[PDB]
Parts: C-alpha cells; sequence; structure tokens
C-alpha cells in the first residue's frame, strides 16, 4: 500500500517460522536482522553504517514474507539494533518512493 | 516523482549555497550531512545507527532544497560517511513508500 513517513515505516515479516517487526529502509543496501536462529550454510561478512562496522552472517535464498508478499533473497544476521529490510528485498516487493 | 529501488535513491540537494548529493533514507529519523560549513547556533548531539554512535551538531530551521522542493528543518552535521535525508525532511516533501 501507500505508507507515509510521519512515523517509522515498520512492517510485520515472517521468516523461519517466526514473526517479527522490521523497518522498511531505502537507505540500506542489505537486509539485516537482530540475532536469530536461521538454518542453513553461511559466510561471515562485515557491514557498515553510521557509527562504524559490524560482523554478520550471510544466508542466501531465505524465504521472507513481508506484509503479504513472499520473497527469497539474502539476509544478514548479526548485532544490528533493529531489523531493517533493505533494497535487495524492497525491489522484490515492488517498493517505490513517491513525492 | 516515482523512484524505484534498483539503485541507491540519491538526489541533489542545495543547502547553504552548496550543491550536494544525498540518500533518501526512510530508515533514518534524522537528516545527517558530512562535515560542512553551515552558519548559525547549535547544540551538540549524539546519534546512533548500525555500527554504534557518532557526535554531530544540530542546526534548526535550515533551508534545504531537495530536488525541486524547499523545506526548513533540523539538520545534523557530523562524521557520517554519506549525506542522508531522513524522515524529518521526507515528510516535508510529501514522500511516501508504495508497493
Ligand atoms: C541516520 C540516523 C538518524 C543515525 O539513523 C540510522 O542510522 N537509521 C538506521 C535505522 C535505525 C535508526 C534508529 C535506531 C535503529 C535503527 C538505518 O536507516 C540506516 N540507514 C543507512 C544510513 C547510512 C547509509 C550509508 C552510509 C551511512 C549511513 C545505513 O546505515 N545503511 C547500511 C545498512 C547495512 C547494510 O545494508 O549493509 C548500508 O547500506 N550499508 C552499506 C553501505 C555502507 C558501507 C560502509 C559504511 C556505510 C555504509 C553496506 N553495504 O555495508
Amino acid at each position: 500500500p501507500q505508507i507515509t513517513l510521519w512515523q517509522r515505516p515498520l512492517v510485520t515479516i515472517k521468516i523461519g517460522g517466526q514473526l517479527k517487526e522490521a523497518l522498511l529502509d531505502t537507505g540500506a543496501d542489505d537486509t539485516v536482522l537482530e540475532e536469530m536462529s536461521l538454518p542453513g550454510r553461511w559466510k561471515p561478512k562485515m557491514i557498515g553504517g553510521i557509527g562504524g562496522f559490524i560482523k554478520v552472517r550471510q544466508y542466501d535464498q531465505i524465504l521472507i514474507e513481508i506484509c503479504g508478499h513472499k520473497v527469497i533473497g539474502t539476509v544478514l544476521v548479526g548485532p544490528t539494533p533493529t531489523n531493517v529490510i533493505g533494497r535487495n528485498l524492497l525491489t522484490q516487493i515492488g517498493c517505490t518512493l513517491n513525492f
């Protein structure tokens, strides 16, 4: 739908059988979730933002249901303060900015 | 206009007589710009993101022209790696997410 920015753009997502809330973030190249049990293989990675860099684990082809849409993509799991849905998934659900 | 997320959502902004590029970021409560000479009074502040926290200076009622729209709001200036336009200004230009 259409979502204004008067409040944080938080949505419900389903990933790995669990329900979580996540921030739709146009300024994030990647999707990064707070520490969680995810199954499968992975490679370590380092990502950066305002404040510096953190080490996360990268899982590829993970199924996530964002609002009503299912998408498969990479999800980084590590010490982020909040779950953020980045552009790698936002393009999959057809998300656009408008003004 | 309508902007997809296949690439970073970078726009041209004019602030303090200078031209700069900035990222439209729905996941940022605030607008934070790389170190720049801005005139006026300010209060120190600390902001956080993925990676930790940084110290910035806060200027209120600063005029910024984002794309074709003029807006007046708070702008944080400090050591951010890239200029980000946060929700405090995105609401001013009527920016919405859609999918
Ligand atoms: C700007 C500020 C007011 C301090 O708010 C946030 O940081 N907001 C974050 C959400 C949040 C707010 C408050 C509390 C908790 C959580 C989120 O929107 C962050 N958005 C961008 C802001 C930003 C972009 C670029 C530079 C500096 C800052 C970001 O860090 N995005 C990261 C997210 C992690 C990721 O996607 O990997 C990113 O795209 N990083 C890229 C590019 C990069 C590399 C190295 C350094 C900086 C940026 C990357 N591939 O690592």
